[PDB]
């Protein structure tokens, strides 16, 4: 689909069971979600953003599905105040910028 | 163009008269670029990140040109970590998200 950005790009995704709503960012190195209890070993990471940074656990070979396009990549889990799904799993589901 | 995603999306941007790199972020509902003198009235303001909130000056209807084509709105200035172009500024250049 084309997805215009007058409103943020928020669609739903499908990770570790759940449906959530995340934003297409292609700003985001990385894919940071809001605070989630997954299974399995994770790495203490540190990213940053206007305002400082935030401590966020990674997870590595997480499935995301994104509007039924499915992933598999890095994920940061951590307290922030929205899902950001970031360039490395983008470039798994085809999303480019075009102007 | 068409942008693909497996590098940061940096483009040149000219503002006051001056060259600039700064990242496509669809993201940020706002254009948050770094210390920089702009001329024209501004009012302060704060924004927030995904760590924290900070202080930034509001210069409004100013002309920005990303890879040559026109906008002009708000701009923010202040201590982001990188010059951000944001929703209000990628939608005057005609911008969409494709997957
Ligand atoms: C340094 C480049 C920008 C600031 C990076 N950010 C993504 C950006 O899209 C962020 C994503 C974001 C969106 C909303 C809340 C918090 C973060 N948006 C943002 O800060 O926008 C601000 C300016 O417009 C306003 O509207 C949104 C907030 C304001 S981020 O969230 O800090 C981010 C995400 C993944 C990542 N991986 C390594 S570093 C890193 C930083």
């Amino acid at each position: 689909p084309q997805i215009t950005l007058w409103k943020r790009p928020l669609v739903t995704i499908k990770i570790g069971g759940q449906l959530k709503e995340a934003l297409l960012d292609t700003g985001a190195d990385d894919t940071v979600l809001e605070e989630m209890n997954l299974p399995g070993r994770w790495k203490p990471k540190m990213i940053g953003g206007i305002g400082g940074f935030i401590k966020v656990r990674q997870y590595d070979q997480i499935l995301i599905e994104i509007c039924g396009h499915k992933a598999i990549g890095t994920v940061l889990v951590g307290p922030t105040p929205v899902n950001i799904i970031g360039r490395n799993l983008l470039t798994q589901i085809g999303c480019t910028l075009n102007f």
